[PDB]
């Protein structure tokens, strides 16, 4: 289903979110691999080259997500 604003337990082994569960911001219908960017309360901000800093959504493909509600 993976509707927005939906509770999806992110399923991705090598994540820094692994495991926890992401609120749904929106999907992509473009076509890429991981369209359906997910929310983080987490943030990033060790070392992250010089580029803006924390990532806050990260991208995850439907069958990636495990929406349980």
């Amino acid at each position: 289903a993976i509707e927005r604003g939906s509770k999806v337990k992110i399923l991705r082994k090598e994540s820094y979110w692994y495991g926890d569960v992401g609120t749904v911001a929106s999907i992509d219908k473009s076509g890429i691999i991981y369209p359906v960017i997910v929310r983080f309360n987490k943030v990033n901000y060790n070392g992250f080259s010089g580029s803006a800093g924390g990532l806050n959504t990260n991208n995850f493909a439907e069958h990636e997500l495990e929406v349980v509600g």
